[PDB]
C-alpha cells in the first residue's frame, strides 16, 4: 500500500563518456519484475549522450537544477528548453544549491511552482544543517522549505511532486544517519501533507531518502514505512546502483 | 601596435532548441568569410553537444557560458575537467549577468579562471560597470578592481590564452546608449593598466573584446577603434546577421 517507488540516481557533477556510457548499458540491461520509477540526473552537458543511449523504459532522464524563464542569464538553463529537449523531470532545491549556489527557499519555490506548470514532475529536496537539528529545529526547518513549495501549487500540481529528505547534519560533520531517524522526518512530512492537503494526496506522495544509500543499507532503509525509494548519491556512478534499485521491491 | 587576431564570439545566453539554433549553426557552415579571425559560439550546456557535432567551419571554437573549478558534489553545476573531456577548450567567465544575479564574487571569478588557464583553456573573462558606479564616476576603479583580482592569480604566460570582454553593463537595458568612442575610452584604458603591469609584449598580443549592444548595423563603427579586437555579442547572435558581423572584423 505504499506509492510507486522512484529510484533515482543523482551524478552531480561528475561524468565523462567513459564512465557514463558503460553504466548506462548496465541499466539498459537491469530488469525489474517490479513497478519502480527509475530517474537519472546526468549534468546538463551529459543529458543528450544519455537520451540517446538509455533504452530502459523504466527511466526517465532528470535535470539537476533548472531556472524559470529562458533569456540574458549566462551560464544557466531554463525549463522551457529542457521542455523542448524532451526531459520531463527536474530536481530542485538540492543541498548542496541551497549551500552554495543561491537557491533561497523563495527561489526553489519559484522554480517549483513553473515546474509544475510546465508539466514537469520535480523531485523537491529538503533538509536540516548539523546546527539546525541541534536547537531542535529540524521539523520547523523542513516544514519551512516545504511550505514555500507548497504555498504556489494547486492540489493537482501534487500528483507530479516528490519529495527527498537530505540528512544536510549527516554530511561531513562526524553524524550518521540510522533509517529510524529518516523515517521519523518521512514521517513528519507526510504528516504536514496530510494537514494541508488531505489524506489521498498525502498517501500517493513519495518522500525518497537522500542521505547516504547504498546496496549494502538500502534494503533494511526501504522497510521504513514512510520512505519510498531513494536520491542516490555516490553509488549512483556504480553498477552496485541496479542492487539499490532492487531494493525499492 | 599592429591588432592581433580579431576574435567574433556569440554568446547565446540561456536561450536554444533544435528549430532555433540548427537555422543559425547552418548559416554558418555556408559563411564564406576567409579572413583571419578566431570565431567563437557559446551554447547551454545542453545544446554543446549538438553545436559540437553540427557545426563543421573550422574557423570556429566552442565554448561554455560558465563552469566550475573542480568536479564533485556540486548538483547542477559543470566543472572546467568535464568541460575539457567533452573536448571544449574555450570558457566565459565572470558575465555581468552572473556577477549580478549568480554569486560570480570577483575572487571566485578569479578562482575559475585561474583554474581554467591551468586547464588549458582559452577564457573570455568579462568586466563592467553599472549605471550607479559610472554615475558616481567609478568606471576605471571597477574594471580595474574586477581585472586585478583575476591578475593576481595568473602567471605571464597564461595571459597568451586571456582575452578581455568589456561589457558596458551602464548601457545595457537602461536608457543610456554607449558610443564607439565610449567604448575605446575603457578599452583604452584597460591595455594601459595592462601594458604597465605586465609589459608591451603582453599589452600588443591581448584581445580586448566589446561586449555592449553589438549589431550588423554598429559593429564595423565599433571594430575601427583602435584598442577594440571584436565582440562578445548577445542578441543579435541569435540571428543571422551574426555573419555581417564576424565580417565587421576585416
Amino acid at each position: 500500500s505504499k506509492p510507486q517507488p522512484i529510484a533515482a540516481a543523482n551524478w552531480k557533477c561528475n561524468g565523462s563518456e567513459s564512465l557514463l556510457v558503460p553504466l548506462i548499458e548496465t541499466l539498459n540491461a537491469a530488469t525489474f519484475d517490479h513497478d519502480v520509477q527509475c530517474v537519472v540526473a546526468p549534468t546538463f552537458l551529459h543529458i543528450p549522450m544519455t537520451k540517446a543511449r538509455l533504452t530502459n523504459p523504466k527511466f526517465q532522464i532528470a535535470a539537476q537544477n533548472a531556472i524559470t524563464r529562458s533569456g540574458a542569464f549566462t551560464g544557466e538553463v531554463s525549463l522551457q528548453i529542457l521542455k523542448d529537449y524532451g526531459i520531463s523531470w527536474v530536481v530542485l532545491g538540492h543541498s548542496e544549491r541551497r549551500l552554495y549556489y543561491g537557491d533561497t527557499n523563495e527561489i526553489v519555490a519559484e522554480k517549483v511552482a513553473q515546474a509544475c506548470a510546465a508539466g514537469f514532475h520535480v523531485i523537491v529536496c529538503v533538509g536540516e544543517t548539523n546546527e539546525e537539528r541541534e536547537a531542535g529545529r529540524t521539523a520547523a526547518v523542513v516544514l519551512t522549505q516545504l511550505a514555500a513549495v507548497a504555498q504556489k501549487l494547486s492540489k493537482e500540481a501534487w500528483s507530479r511532486v516528490v519529495i527527498a529528505y537530505e540528512p544536510v547534519w549527516a554530511i561531513g560533520t562526524g553524524k550518521v544517519a540510522t533509517p529510524q531517524q529518516a523515517q521519523e522526518v518521512h514521517e513528519l512530512l507526510r504528516r504536514w501533507v496530510r494537514s494541508k492537503l488531505g489524506t489521498d494526496i498525502a498517501a500517493q506522495l513519495r518522500i525518497l531518502y537522500g542521505g547516504s544509500v547504498t546496496a549494502k543499507n538500502a534494503r533494511t532503509l526501504y522497510q521504513m514505512r514512510d520512505i519510498n525509494g531513494f536520491l542516490v548519491g555516490g553509488a549512483s556512478l556504480k553498477p552496485e546502483f541496479v542492487e539499490i534499485i532492487e531494493a525499492t521491491k
